[PDB]
């Protein structure tokens, strides 16, 4: 009965990772059915990444310029189209390991597992959150583009993220599986100012609930607050304003711990204004905000 | 170019997870070749866990009392033997998804990925470290026993851990894949005092090196120390004594950052004696010690 940052089992996703090569650039691709999805800047020369006119680059590209490798057995491309910042390649073979899958655009605050890939082979898996400024604080090196972010519900994989770029502040930006960027970002080597990153307030509260479940409960005080007053101090500390919707999501958690949601906001209020005083909650000296209420429940329920 | 707690891709391991049921108790099993490994306390009734005489329990067990399920297709047991705290069942079918595998006993401080399973289906994956007192601080609920810990080197899976038990301090204990417990623990519902948990000193230094690689470098001071003097303050702070062996492991990291290992020990010395002063390193306000020098390199190298 512990609590750690968990990631979805990656097996169902590794069976879709291929290596896509165009010219000299090589990256990762997602092979579902007879289609392979990859970032469109695979057609970019290392000097064209400064200001690329992607439309006048794809016209000079034919099918045979794309070398799709799934393991040491390569795939023949038959058709290729572009959708926003994603490239779609039609291959003469449907991936026999294709799972039940879905393309969903997630919302700021939601979490997902990331399968970091290099040259089409998986290197590792870790859990990420979509920050309110639509960036993510992942770990990515050269060739990691095309690695995807995903959730798993029983047997169906929800593909929500594909890696594209690293921002000047060290964080990361990418697109949904339809090629549409999360946030006001474009595939272009230029300084792109990410917005101010607020803290996902509803996630911090769910994390504090997972602590009470896990014996760590020194932070519960004898105070209380209202949703309006708690919100007022939350904006001074760059926290997301808590809505009645958020309160209702935490409700299941509130029911299992017997601590009203508004009373937990009170303990978080005094925690924000007075600090942890060198103490730690669930082995961290910071307030963690990359655990959605859903994540806490499924971890304390053994959801498979 | 970020740094997060990564876990090995789990795909090669999920293909070995089965459900093992004996009487009413049901847990997870590791199906490699024509053998299935599982914790021996599957033969334990919920009242016999207080003081179980495992030898006089296995004799009253035959082959047909063990229901091995791999998915919704069940396996017939033909032979069963006991090895320390592990149970081995001979099945009439070799697992066609068996990988290149190995059974290795790891050492305190080493890290491995954990595939948390329930009813034979995987629920998630996270990274763990073998604490110097031979416990681990994982996340485990009822039915998680038989979940394994593993490392992956190219194509070969190194099975090092199998979950057995939770200790009173909230941490976890288990065996190697030969049934031999890590530490002075036994499979028995009784208060088992874990030893004092020291901090894996060599791991903290490697983590500080990953920070310098990642731009976070406010902690490097203009001081220096010797291995002997640094060790003296390390024992007052319950840190593992640093050996010349540890220094040589960090060497590759020392070479990439240009910071002598002994100078990094100096920065860690003053960090231990003066605190972070509310600052954070790599997004944590604590000194992290679950990153081996190997883990840092492979993450900054894209090892697949
Ligand atoms: C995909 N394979 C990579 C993955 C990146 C590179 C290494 N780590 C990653 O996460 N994608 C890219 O390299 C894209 C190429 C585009 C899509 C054509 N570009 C970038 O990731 C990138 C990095 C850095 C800057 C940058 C410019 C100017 C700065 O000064 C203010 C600055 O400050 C640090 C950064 C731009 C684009
Ligand atoms: C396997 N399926 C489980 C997994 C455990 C239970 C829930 N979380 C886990 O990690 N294994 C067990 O339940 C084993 C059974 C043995 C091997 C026959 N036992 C325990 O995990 C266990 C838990 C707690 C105690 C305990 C006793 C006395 C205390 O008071 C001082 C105390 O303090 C908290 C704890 C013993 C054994």
């Amino acid at each position: 009965s512990g609590f750690r940052k968990m990631a979805f089992p990656s097996g169902k996703v590794e069976g879709c990772m291929v290596q896509v090569t165009c010219g000299t650039t090589t990256l990762n691709g997602l092979w579902l059915d007879d289609v392979v999805y990859c970032p469109r800047h695979v057609i970019c020369t290392s000097e064209d990444m400064l200001n690329p006119n992607y439309e006048d680059l794809l016209i000079r590209k034919s099918n045979h310029n794309f070398l799709v490798q799934a393991g040491n057995v390569q795939l023949r491309v038959i058709g290729h189209s572009m959708q926003n910042c994603v490239l779609k390649l039609k291959v003469d073979t449907a991936n026999p390991k294709t799972p039940k899958y879905k393309f969903v655009r997630i919302q700021p605050g939601q979490t997902f597992s990331v399968l970091a890939c290099y040259n089409g082979s998986p290197s590792g898996v870790y859990q990420c959150a979509m920050r309110p400024n639509f960036t993510i604080k992942g770990s990515f090196l050269n060739g990691s583009c095309g690695s995807v972010g995903f959730n798993i519900d029983y047997d169906c994989v929800s593909f929500c993220y594909m890696h594209h770029m690293e921002l000047p502040t060290g964080v990361h930006a990418g697109t949904d599986l339809e090629g549409n960027f999360y946030g006001p970002f474009v595939d272009r080597q230029t300084a792109q100012a990410a917005g101010t990153d607020t803290t996902i307030t509803v996630n911090v509260l769910a994390w504090l609930y997972a602590a009470v479940i896990n014996g760590d409960r020194w932070f519960l005080n004898r105070f209380t607050t209202t949703l309006n007053d708690f919100n007022l101090v939350a904006m001074k500390y760059n926290y997301e304003p808590l809505t009645q919707d958020h309160v209702d999501i935490l409700g299941p958690l509130s029911a299992q711990t017997g601590i009203a949601v508004l009373d937990m906001c009170a303990s978080l209020k005094e925690l924000l204004q007075n600090g942890m005083n060198g103490r730690t909650i669930l082995g961290s000296a910071l307030l963690e905000d990359e655990f959605t209420p859903f994540d806490v429940v499924r971890q304390c329920s053994g959801v498979t």
